[PDB]
């Protein structure tokens, strides 16, 4: 029936760490006369504006920055959500308080700063601290492969907080992430599932496990299409919609 | 012998939270023809550049951002030291671990992120979290006037870490600073002392007990002069050097 084309932004409509090109922006604006188009990325609205232009809200039918925690539909803000409002201040504080108390008892070679990074969609907890040098990151990534610091911290947090709808995910070199269950790229589906689309195509490049596109690709509500670069996204869209 | 004029920036050359006037900026350059001049502030280099010009390192013979933990002389950066190297990783970790366990026990309306911010010449500690929004910032500032949160946290710290060579200072709205003893504005004199000068004048608008210009006004190496605004600094300098 009526369909929607949802795109990951980085890697799919744009080369990594690069702004959209005038040729792809035009391709999509022409594909917009055929089908309704929308974008989803984990970055704030200011980075989505640096990657797709400061007029993104008027050129895409849907804009879902921050995995859809911020949503725009037809030029207006549809919704706004953040981890503090969903989970409540009490539970937010109980999690921060356990994490600070826990990190204070970890015997590490070095401890720097920003042990807790409050993002609108998650909490990025660092035993060492995100403010550390790159040489200190590596020093902790190797000490963690031996003493399994992040694993034990996440396992004690899973035992104390996870019945409150919380997921814990070790990743990177120095931190793990604490987000409400389902606040990956899948969160954006709840603003398009009620708009009457018989099929919702989705295009992303990190569509294999451990990727930021994987969960939205594996969801039954999407017709997922893995991609490798923006030229490949224009290749598949020509084969699909003429 | 030769002399040097050290100036506070905010409130001494500039008005509160303002750029320098082109009148005062051109007066200081007519004084440089007759005496080497310098500037010193608590702000990062980029904030001193926004107040005095992007070419400050070439308009002034000495430029001492971060109270001198970052120091420029005749355009080139001078040897540098940081809070980790001076205090040691053990005291650092012991202060961080103590501050973290203390913050986990404060009952606040809201807690967010970046409770500890590792800077070159100090550790900034926010009971609420530095990442807090402007609304959450005012909220904690007004509560702390009533409950004296910052005040009690600094009193406990002065006790637990007595004799360890650390000073504590509540400034602003959401935080307090912890710096090595002597790392106030006096730190910068280590780069101008025994450099040929027989007199080192200083000018500051906050030279009273508890101000950021106090210890460098009362330090014996200096010839302190207390000012009220940019126009008063002009008056004293025209009295001394004209
Ligand atoms: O307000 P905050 O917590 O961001 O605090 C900010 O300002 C304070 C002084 O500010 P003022 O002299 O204007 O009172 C500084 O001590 C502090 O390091 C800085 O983070
Ligand atoms: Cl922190
Ligand atoms: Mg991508
Ligand atoms: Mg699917
Ligand atoms: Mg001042
Ligand atoms: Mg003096
Ligand atoms: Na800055």
């Amino acid at each position: 029936g009526p369909a929607l084309c949802l795109f990951d932004v980085d890697g799919t409509l744009t080369a990594p760490r690069q702004k959209i090109t005038k040729e792809m922006d035009d391709f999509l604006q022409k594909l917009r006369q055929k089908i309704k188009i929308g974008v989803v990325g984990g970055s704030d609205f200011e980075k989505v504006q640096e990657q797709l232009g400061n007029d993104v809200v008027e050129k895409y039918d849907y804009v879902f920055p921050e995995n859809g925690l911020v949503a725009y539909k037809d030029g207006k803000l549809l919704c706004r959500q953040n981890i503090q409002s969903h989970l409540g201040e009490a539970l937010i504080q109980d999690l921060i308080n356990y994490c600070l108390s826990y990190i204070a008892k970890i015997k590490l070679p070095k401890k720097r700063g920003t042990f807790i990074e409050f993002r609108n969609g998650m909490l990025n907890v660092s035993p060492i601290g995100r403010s550390c040098s790159q040489e200190e990151r590596i020093e902790f990534y190797e000490l963690d492969k031996k003493e399994n610091i992040r694993q034990k911290f996440v396992a004690d947090l899973r035992k104390e907080f996870a019945g409150k709808g919380l997921t814990f995910s070790i990743g990177g070199q120095i931190s793990f992430d604490v987000f409400p269950d389902g606040w990956d790229k899948r969160y954006c589906l709840r603003h398009v599932e009620n708009d009457g689309y018989k099929t919702i195509y989705f295009f992303g490049d990190k569509t294999m496990p451990g990727g930021n596109d994987h969960e939205i690709f594996t969801d039954p509500r999407t017709m997922g299409y893995s991609v490798t670069a923006p030229e490949d996204t224009r290749r598949i869209c020509e084969l699909l919609f003429s």
